[PDB]
């Protein structure tokens, strides 16, 4: 009941196996331009695949949302609403996510999470009135989650 | 805002303990807790000297931001506001569910790996409070609690030993 | 060598396991431990069953990593072929030293948060080998080897669970 | 116990040097992570922050066994094939990669960030450590040094508030 949710709570806030993938392409096309955006892909659809990974997608959206949609007491309320930069609970369910695949894929997930490229650009909400102070961090560290395995097949 | 942001991110400390207060956690229960892992390395070692521990570690922004985050959804999952299927995993407190052991590891980095194997030791034999707070029958939600609160422990430990 | 490179990192198992072997510590003997762990609660829970998980763990390049590299340095530090003050620190397994449980937690992690609690218990309490790989007058080293065969334990034990 | 041992922050401090890393070199990478972000950030400020958090023993730890290993490797002293994985760097291998975000640990999740980054700048010292045809393997310190300005980076946020 969860590999699913994920998906569809990804999706239900604008994030789709998709871009998440055009991210993977990004931090590995330079060493493999000899592959295709199919490959990025599944292996994105694998980092979601495992629970560890779901089991926190739930909890970091759910507070982006609630957070979003302020049912959260203060001042936990605005911490995760103005994104704040010493608050960290974020980039930790961020580091679990990048962990499932191993320590190879961590300097990538931290040149994605300050960079941004694609649509973690997005997700550091524009004003899109939007709160995705966790997804853009669950996010980026999916994509460098699925670069330390696409390197671990090939 | 930049000042509005210091301002929030300076004073989380006096609530974080509040909220602690609230949910039946003392910061004297939990230096209960320090005594047990370093009393037998420490015949000498004072309740006191524990205290001053447990109070340094709940000092840090890293473990507030914890313990916050932590009671907030222990809430939720209390008064069934979470969406599913958040609200039902939470509120039960499956093993196979980790993040509430994510953050109290968070706590426990704080002051090294060191504390890593006492943080899992008392996650494990729950002694004191961790007793309450485990009890599925008080009818209260101790999801992350018992588990930061077990944390929070380990790294005052861990500090303590750093000192000695 | 590149080609050199594929080969190398794709067969570290059998060389983990060995490695394992001439330290005292057999697949069976982990085995038993993940049987401490899981048998008050699966009491029909077979020694086959057990290995099988523990070989899975091994199975993980992160793992076969963290095991060639801390039992490189338990044999450097027991032929005190290490630089002070690092040798007294490994060899005496200093107290305050957690690079040992840093390499544990890569283990531990390989299946997630879970088997963190069941780490620091099992890696306190010291059953089976851990008990001779902690003895600390067999003039043998086994600082790291002691936290990695805890981990791999434990990693085993949260597979077996995610499965049950 | 032989807790015993007391700050090892001088010794660090040496193996680091020993191996052509002064705390000067890696306080310069804390400026090119920082100085873009506040005003006048002087020098004496890097080094203060390269200094606490090169002071910890957490990260102390880290620095000698990181060493060690890269030591033991170019005089060919490790054990096959342990010894070739540490001595060409084998990308597939991250027990470095765990130090050192044992190193970045000290001071927060903020470091996370910048070890990342600075990682894939390689500026200053990050040039000579990542070379790869000194003769010289770094397939440690060269994520510790990345690590340890990401952490007094962190740290010099942190202490700004």
């Amino acid at each position: 009941n969860l590999e699913q949710t994920a998906r569809r709570w990804l999706e239900e806030r604008g994030v789709t196996v998709e871009k998440i993938a055009e991210l993977v392409y990004y931090l590995q096309s330079k060493y493999h331009p000899d592959l295709t955006m199919e490959e990025c892909i599944e292996n994105v659809n694998r980092v979601i695949s495992k629970r560890e990974v779901q089991n926190a997608i739930l909890t970091g959206i759910q507070l982006d949302k609630l957070a979003e949609d302020g049912r959260l007491d203060e001042p936990l309320q605005s911490i995760i609403r103005r994104d704040e930069g010493l608050y960290g609970v974020d980039e930790i369910l961020a580091l679990s996510i990048v962990n499932v695949y191993g320590s190879i894929g961590f300097t990538n997930y931290g040149y994605i999470d300050k960079q941004k490229p694609g649509i973690l650009q997005y997700l550091n909400d524009k004003s899109t009135g939007k709160c995705n102070t966790f997804l853009d961090d669950i996010v980026g560290a999916i994509a460098a989650a699925a670069s330390s395995r696409l390197a671990h097949r090939a």
